[PDB]
Formats: structure tokens, sequence, C-alpha cells
């Protein structure tokens, strides 16, 4: 149920990219990858962890509803993009880590641990501090596991209410056309070596659905756009993205 | 306390059309329009009815859940874009009336009437045949009432499950950026005279929300793009777009 698509490393060679793409039609029982070994290798989730963190935040009541506004207290934040009040969708889409760090502290270790067990989320290792484990701690997850987790979310089959799964799904829409709809989330983990870049999500086109996860080593910061463009080119070539 | 902004009319006269835009910031208690009278006048909803129809289809269980596929039976349809299997978002986004006429049939008049009452939807008149009333029947709704209805949907305050309100909201997304999200639906009602063009929806911009509803008299298909361009120009003047 996972096959190595040699037809794909051609897209990684031009930019000298060490990375993996996993692409599954309908279910995680029909996947292909450019690299079987790397597909199952676990990497720091970085900002992709905002997807389970948001679901857990809602399930525990730490996050009130999709209308909650996370107010900026005026204190300097690492990125200018974070120095403003944010909705839940805004916090996710601009990757506002201080909002999610506060959410993780309020969830707490015991509940965080349990929910990552219920979600089968990577190595389920939350060592390194309740507000740091997905940034520079021990949590690790593979591209295959990402696509299993997102398929569950799409189907409302995670161990969470359908309502809370639906709230997080709308928060992840990144491209909307009358032809197709994309839900997705990037990551850049600078707290590990090599640094890791992610783009994960799913595409609904016509009456089909494709789940994907991409990660790569980030050799330098100017390579960051490849985390979306390489998988985008692959999916465009297969007809998955595009009208 | 809806306010009249007469300067907005320049956008209609620039394009030789008659119509109304209603725009509200935060809630339906802070609204402005170019034409106070027309803002409250009721017009056939046409394809904008797919919003309540979708919600009612899910509430009644006619639509199983968000992943329902509406299979095309091979019989010819009025638009080639409807001759295919469609998801709920697909059917809404291409305005596939045959899908919604089958939903309305299965819902039935008694349940359709009950929900339009709960939703305070226009004159709630579903005379005209169960699969025709919003296309050539007696149903009529104003721009103000569309904004009130969509405000209730945004807030999950319609008389339907939160889940089903969320499902239809995702089906209505038409533009997405990290801090800017648009949910919207067009309409063209040619089963009435004059014909009516609509665009209704709401914009979530940073932490603010703006609800809107636009309609205009349509001679024919050629003026349909104005349903988006006139609202876009007014909302730009209000600082919402850029
Ligand atoms: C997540 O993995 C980490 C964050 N992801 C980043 C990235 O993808 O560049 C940055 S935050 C960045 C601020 N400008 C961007 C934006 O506003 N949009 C793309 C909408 C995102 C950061 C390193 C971290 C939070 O773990
Ligand atoms: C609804 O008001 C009516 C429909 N609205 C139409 C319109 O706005 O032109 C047409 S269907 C139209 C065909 N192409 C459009 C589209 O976005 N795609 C093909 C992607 C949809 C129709 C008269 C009616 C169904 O009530």
């Amino acid at each position: 149920s996972i096959t190595e698509n040699t037809s794909w490393n051609k897209e990684f060679s031009a930019e000298a990219v060490n990375g993996v793409f996993v692409l599954c039609k309908s279910s995680s029982k029909s996947c292909a990858t450019n690299d079987l070994a790397r597909a199952s290798k676990e990497y720091l989730p970085a900002s992709t962890f905002k997807i389970p963190n948001a679901i857990i935040g809602l399930e525990t009541g730490v996050i009130k509803n999709e209308h909650q506004v996370f107010k900026w207290d005026g204190k300097p934040r690492a990125m200018k993009q974070w120095e403003r009040d944010l909705t839940l969708r805004g916090a996710i889409q601009v990757s506002a880590v201080p909002v999610f760090q506060q959410i993780a502290r309020e969830v707490g270790e015991v509940r965080m641990q349990k929910y990552l067990k219920k979600f089968s989320y990577g190595n389920q290792n939350i060592s390194g501090g309740i507000d740091k484990f997905w940034l520079e701690g021990q949590l690790r997850i593979s591209a295959v596991n990402q696509v299993e987790f997102l398929e569950s979310l799409y189907l409302n089959k995670l161990s969470a209410s359908k309502e809370n799964q639906l709230i997080v799904k709308e928060a992840l829409v990144t491209e909307a056309a009358p032809e197709y709809l994309v839900h997705s989330k990037t990551g850049w983990g600078m707290g590990v070596t090599p640094q890791v870049g992610w783009w994960v999500g799913w595409v609904e086109k016509e009456t089909e659905v494709y789940f994907f996860a991409f990660n790569m080593d980030i050799d330098n910061e100017s390579k960051l756009p490849l985390r979306k463009s390489i998988p985008t080119k692959i999916m465009e070539s297969e007809g998955i993205i595009g009208g």
C-alpha cells in the first residue's frame, strides 16, 4: 500500500533537495513516495503541530470556539506578523507560536500526552518542556504518519468531536477554487539539525481526495519556498492541483 | 439604524445598472446601503437559496453528511458543468440546480416551510412547486434579510446543528488568505421580471467581519460580472479589500 515512485526525484535534483513526498489517493492505503526510507523517517513537526494542538485546545476547552480572538499584549514577538490580535485561523495560518505555546501550557502535559496517544501522533514524545516539545524537544513524526493523521481529520475519525474537527478544517483552507479546494500547513523547524521544512495537507478535486505530506532538509533560508513548490509541481503534473 | 451612503451609487451608474448593496461591519446592527428602500425590497433568491437548502438538506438527513456525492444519472442538464458527479461544495460552487431540486423534493413542503420559518427567510412563501419556488415561484427575500441570515450562519445561531452550519460554511469559501477569508454565493434569477442578479456573503479580515448582500436588475447574462465588481469597488472604498 506504499510504492516508490521513481518518477519523482527529478523534481528534487535541480535544487539539490534531500526530501520526501508522500501522496495518497482516497485513503492512506494507496500511497506513493519518491523515497520509501525517508517516507517513514520521523522528523520534528515544528509548526505542523499546530493542527493537533488546535484540535486538543478545542477538545479540552482551552480554546473556546472558532470565534475566539487571541489578543496581543503588546510585548515584542519574534515575527512582526504575530504582533496583532489573531483569530484561531489567523494564528494557525501565520504560525503564531506564542499563541500555541500558551495553548499548550493550558492543555498541560497529562492531557497533551493522552491526546497524542489517541491520535497516534508520531513517536508521542512530549519531552523537552510543555511549550517546546514540537519546536526543539523530542517529538518526531513521519510523512506517512502525517498523511494518516490528516486522513483521519478529513473523515472526522480522530478521537475528537466532529464539530471541533470541522472548526480546524476550515482554519486550514489555503486555496479555494470552484474546481478544487486545498487544506494545508507549512512548517520550518530551525530547532533541529538539519533544519526541516514541511508542507502537509489534502486536496479535494471533483469527487476525489488526495492526502499529501512533504518534508525536506532546509540547507539555507532562501530554499524555504521549495517546501511548497516541489510538491505543488508534482501534484500539478498528476492533475490533482489545477482546474 | 441602517445608514444611507449615496456616494456608493456612482458604482452603479458607472455600469448603467439599478441595484442595492448592503454592507455591515461586526453585526447587522451597523449597516450602510446606497438605497434605503431597495435594501428592504424582497427579490427572488435564485441560486442564493442553495445556502438554506443545503443546511436543510443536512438537518433533515436528506444529505447524509459532508462527503455525500450527488451522482449524475446521465440524463441531459441545462449546463455541461452540471453533467458530472458533484460534491456538496461542487454543487454549490457551480450552482447545480438539479441537485438542489432533488434535495428540495426529498425534504418536502412541510419540512421546507418549517425551516424557512425558523430561519426567518424572506416572505417564507414556497408556493410554486417544491422544486421551483426559489426559481420561478413566490419566494422573495431582501438584501437586509440575506445579511441577517448569513450573520446567523456565521455565528452558528441558525436552528440547525453547529456541525451542519460548519459544513455549509466550508462549502461557501471562495477566497482564502492567511488573514482574509471570503464566504460568498452568486445568483441569477431569470424566472422573474425583471431578472435579478445577486452576490451575498461575508468577509473575515483579520479579527473583523463584514457581511454583505448585493442585488441588481439584470437584462441578460452580459451584466452578470457586476454582481462581484460593484461590491468589490464599494468594499475597497470602505477599506475592506486592501
Ligand atoms: C513553524 O514551523 C515555525 C514558523 N513557520 C514559519 C515559516 O513557515 O516561515 C515561521 S512564521 C512566518 C511569519 N511569516 C509567515 C506568514 O505570515 N505566513 C506564511 C502567512 C509565517 C516560523 C519559523 C515556528 C512557529 O515553529
Ligand atoms: C442560480 O442563481 C442560477 C445559476 N446561476 C448562474 C450564474 O451565476 O451564471 C447559472 S450556473 C453557472 C454556470 N457557470 C458558473 C460557474 O461558476 N461555474 C461553471 C464554475 C455557474 C445558473 C443560471 C440557477 C441554477 O438558479
